[PDB]
């Protein structure tokens, strides 16, 4: 019943990635966690939804983020891996958009900081972020200089 798998590559995310909602462009109080398991669904069908997309152009399974764990390459030359957010459609009628652009469907779009998502011709729309780190700024400071 369930119309996505999870390829063998999943992985929860170390990033704290959170996903800011707007209805009729204005903010909720809080963004929704997208960072504790390794696949988001979103769609109108609150029985099966993570994230319940409630406007009636949406469809029961709309759209998935799936994180997968894939290469990296270190500043160095030398290989790592990260784990980071892909978005699919999941041949929604009305579709999905990032950054005002539809998607094809059944295909995995890497999703960055600041993307703008809207499923369908919903009044809602979403905003992918992660916080800053004094951590990731002192790591990032130090391989500029």
């Amino acid at each position: 019943t369930l119309l996505f798998n999870e390829p063998p590559e999943a992985r929860k995310p170390s990033e704290r990635w959170r996903l800011y909602v707007f209805k009729d462009g204005e903010p909720l109080n809080e963004p929704l966690c997208l960072h504790r398991q390794s696949c988001y669904l979103f769609g109108r069908e609150r029985r099966i939804a993570d994230i319940p997309t409630d406007h009636p152009s949406c469809s029961k399974q709309h759209a998935v983020i799936q994180y997968r764990e894939m290469e990296k390459e270190k500043p160095d030359g030398m290989m790592g891996k990260q784990v980071k957010p892909y978005i699919m459609d999941l041949g929604s009628t009305n579709k999905t958009y990032i950054n005002e652009s539809p998607i094809e469907p059944q295909r995995y779009y890497e999703l960055f900081e600041k993307d703008t998502i809207k499923f369908g011709n919903s009044s809602r729309e979403y905003v992918l972020l992660h916080e800053n780190s004094a951590e990731l700024e002192h790591h990032h400071h130090h391989h500029h200089h």
